[PDB]
């Protein structure tokens, strides 16, 4: 079998994506938040705290003639960026772009944090990192790839992210039209629980490449690029005006600048990320001062190519026995 979904920026500035998914019989379509870097598949449902439901829809399990309460199940996560969610779970039936998983765990939300109440547009997460990171207890659930792999095609998804455009996630197969060149594959590390790469350098704009080992995850729930502090003021540095600003919480440039590009290693090829992906707008409304779209990784504990580095490739996440990781350009 195989699937196949678009991917939709929530907004102007690609902040995140959410991509449908059919919950249920009948199917109730959530747009969910496929991350890489979790791997819980959780909802706002019918469940949800009223006060922290604000426009999003919701998953009904009394509703859906498939759904099952898995007896004494509950789960509780916290993301990178503070925020957190936690509930009860259900089994249901879940299809991604006709691809079907029966007896999927589906986290149903009791409370979500303000940061999710306040997001209209993300009615859930998908997540599509490895399932030792699933928080469900006391029985650990599978994610959707996970439950699906044995029946695919191959034992793989793609990620295909727009700038400024849909995009397309695929389960089970490759699609050779959707990139350009060769797709160069790299070893994984999934010690962690994450799609964990290392990168073999990088370039700023037109300079000489950088050859230097930068461990990382692929991270599709990550809006942005989070590197080491060297790596970040180098590229920094041929911004004229930019500056780290403690206030606003990372690099900040004049919005009247022309980025440059940044190019990262992937063995021996090489991805283009870009200027204008960089650009993350102006940090309040009507300000002249703009956000970065390349970060400090310094007290994050680990770098992330998020989806400002991975919307420059066409990302193959290979679920083979011994996982790796390929990137094409596109």
């Amino acid at each position: 079998s195989t699937g196949s979904a678009t991917t939709t920026p929530i907004d102007s500035l690609d902040d995140a994506y959410i991509t449908p998914v059919q919950i249920g019989t009948p199917a109730q379509t959530l747009n969910l938040d496929f991350d890489t870097g979790s791997s819980d598949l959780w909802v706002f449902s019918s469940e949800t705290t009223a006060s922290e439901v604000d426009g999003q829809t919701i998953y009904t399990p009394s509703k859906s003639t498939t759904a099952k309460l898995l007896s004494g199940a509950t789960w509780s996560i916290s993301y990178g960026d503070g925020s957190s969610s936690s509930g009860d779970v259900y089994t249901d039936t879940v299809s991604v772009g006709g691809l079907t998983v029966t007896g999927q765990a589906v986290e149903s939300a009791k409370k979500v944090s303000s940061s999710f109440t306040e997001d209209s547009t993300i009615d859930g997460l998908l997540g599509l990192a490895f399932s030792t990171l699933n928080t469900v207890s006391p029985t650990q659930q599978k994610t959707f790839f996970d439950n699906a792999k044995a029946s695919l095609d191959s034992p793989v998804f793609t990620a295909d992210l727009g700038y400024h455009a849909p995009g397309t996630y695929n389960f089970g197969f490759i699609d050779t039209t959707a990139y350009t060149g060769s797709i160069t594959y790299t070893a994984v590390s999934t010690k962690q629980g994450f799609w964990e790469w290392t990168s073999t350098g990088y370039a700023v704009g037109s300079g000489t490449f950088k050859s230097t080992s930068i461990d990382g995850i692929a991270d599709t729930g990550t809006t942005l690029l989070y590197l080491p502090a060297t790596v970040v003021s180098a590229y920094w540095a041929q911004v004229s005006g930019a500056k780290s600003s403690s206030s606003v919480g990372g690099y900040v440039f004049p919005c009247s600048a022309t980025l440059p590009s940044f190019t990262f290693g992937v063995g021996s090829a090489r991805i283009v990320i870009p200027g204008d992906y960089i650009d993350f707008g102006p940090i309040s409304t009507g300000s002249s001062s703009c956000f970065g779209g390349i970060q400090s990784s310094a007290g994050i504990g680990i770098n992330i190519f998020g989806d400002v580095a991975l919307k420059a490739a066409f990302v193959v996440f290979n679920g083979a026995t011994t996982p790796t990781l390929g990137f094409a350009s596109k």
